[PDB]
């Protein structure tokens, strides 16, 4: 019957842009509390956004089919990045074919050699950059570098990596990313505003696709199982091969999706583990990794690091890098006693749901041993048909980096407290200038 309650608006043009922009964790909890409803509506620039902040109603967000709750419309800003006809921009069944092919390239079947590849690259990094017996580094920056270097080592064959190294790939991604206006998800008119300098997303994407095209021509001529090689075997149900434009787009989705999420997750994990109050947890991590061989394998990381995975999960739980998952409502959906109407953006919020007192009591405490107290309350990687396809790969990366770094080094935060989350970037992570850390090589 009933519309969800709307948080009062004092300035119509902006709606709640000020309070939601400045501090989304505070503002979302305050609406939930003061309006006395887990499901509620805010305005971003006049656009209604209805938030399903009751974890007992998570499935009313994650379960409806695409023609009812549609991701396409929220993600049209990505069209220049992934490409026209790619991913969200494809008809829904074709989108699903595409994402499923990419998912297959990121399953456990592909991981046999990943751990040595990740480990070797991480050691290379520490050997080049953490040389002395002790030194000061920015941990957020170094994790970033390690994430992209390790992902390329895993996913791209040597011929590719010779035309497109990690630094070159990073720069191309950065140009595609710096073009985006995150808020245009709600206010597409922002696209009309002038830029400080010309965007370079079209250029960067075309340069990538051109390089892949050349790699393929050269491979056709010599004769296979890197990410690219895999995607080139994909054949849709209609009998057509995934095109070079589509393959490029999937590869971009892969690298783009993991570069900040995984970096941030790595960084938070280390930041907690190195803080003095969490000595008991770092001691546990050492119990679990200390009998590992110098050359880790699949079994060590997949099967024998459950504590470290808990540490990683709890870091995403407390400070999820994606605060909101969103859909356009194409037809009304019932959620509890409310009805959410056509034209709303509906959202399920990992930031909010992960701070629900019932599901996660004392939510600002980092407790790797906690379990959700409401089934499905943890939505850091989403849920249902659209759940994260990179999650097993990302965990494999993060856990391998933790096992490798803390084996050879001790770390200490320069400041007194784990960093504040910086809510000012679309992928939210620890405040960059609060992330200075002193490493000390173990004797
Ligand atoms: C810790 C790291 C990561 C986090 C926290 C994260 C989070 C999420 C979330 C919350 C979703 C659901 C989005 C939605 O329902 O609309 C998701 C979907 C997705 N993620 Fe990730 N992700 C991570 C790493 C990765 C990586 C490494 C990839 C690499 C390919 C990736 C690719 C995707 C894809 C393709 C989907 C879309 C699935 C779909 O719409 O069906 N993610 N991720
Ligand atoms: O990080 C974001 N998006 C990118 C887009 C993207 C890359 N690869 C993908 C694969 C599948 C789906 C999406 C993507 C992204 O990296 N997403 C992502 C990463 C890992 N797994 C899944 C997704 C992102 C994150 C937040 C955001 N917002 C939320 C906040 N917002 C907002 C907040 C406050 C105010 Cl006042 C105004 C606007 C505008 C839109 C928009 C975004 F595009
Ligand atoms: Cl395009």
């Amino acid at each position: 019957p009933t519309d969800p309650p709307v948080y009062p608006v004092t300035v119509p043009f902006l709606g709640h842009i000020v309070q939601f922009g400045k501090n989304p964790l505070e503002f979302m909890q305050r609406c939930k509390r003061d309006l006395k409803s887990g499901v509620f509506t805010i305005s971003i620039g006049g656009q209604r956004v209805t938030i399903v902040g009751d974890p007992h109603e998570h499935s009313r967000f994650f379960s409806p089919r695409n023609e009812i709750l549609s991701p396409r419309e929220v993600y049209t800003i990505m069209t220049p990045v992934f490409g026209e006809g790619v991913a969200y921009a494809a008809p829904y069944p074709r989108m699903r074919e595409q994402l499923n092919f990419l998912a297959e390239e990121l399953t456990i079947a592909k991981f046999q050699n990943f751990v040595p590849a990740i480990q070797h690259e991480v050691r290379k990094f520490m050997a080049e950059n953490w040389k002395e017996d002790e030194g000061v580094i920015n941990l957020l920056e170094d994790c970033g570098a390690m994430i992209i270097n390790t992902a390329c080592q895993c996913l791209f064959g040597e011929d590719l990596r010779k035309r497109l190294n990690a630094r070159h790939f990073a720069q191309l991604l950065s140009k595609m990313e710096s073009s985006l206006i995150p808020a245009a998800v709600f206010m597409p008119w922002l696209l009309r505003l002038p830029l400080p300098q010309s965007a370079r997303c079209r250029e960067a994407r075309a340069e990538l696709q051109k390089i892949l095209g050349e790699i393929i021509v050269a491979r056709e001529k010599e004769e296979t199982s890197d990410l690219l090689g895999g995607l080139l075997k994909a054949v849709y149900r209609d009998g057509t091969r995934m095109s070079l434009h589509e393959v490029c787009g999937m590869i971009v989705a892969a690298m783009f999706a993991g570069q900040h999420t995984s970096t941030i997750t790595t960084s938070w994990s280390m930041l907690h583990l190195m803080h003095p109050k969490n000595k008991k947890w770092l001691d546990k991590l050492h119990k679990e990794i200390d009998e590992f061989p110098a050359q880790l394998n699949y079994d060590n990381v997949m099967d024998e690091m459950p504590f470290a995975e808990r540490c990683v999960r709890e870091s995403i739980r407390r400070d999820p890098p994606l605060l909101m998952v969103m859909r356009m409502v194409k037809a009304e959906v019932k959620v509890g006693s409310y009805v959410v109407p056509k034209g709303d953006i509906i959202a399920c919020s990992p930031l909010l749901s992960h701070h629900d007192e019932e599901a996660f009591p004392n939510p600002r405490l980092w407790d790797p041993e906690r379990d959700e107290k409401v089934d499905g309350a943890f939505i850091g990687f989403g849920a249902g048909v659209h759940k994260c396809i990179g999650q097993k790969f990302a965990l494999l990366q993060v856990k391998t980096i933790l096992a490798t770094a803390f084996r050879e080094y001790d770390f200490q935060l320069l400041r007194d407290e784990v960093p504040d989350p910086d809510y000012h970037t679309m992928v939210v992570g620890p405040t960059l200038n609060q992330c200075l850390v002193k490493y000390t090589r173990k004797k």
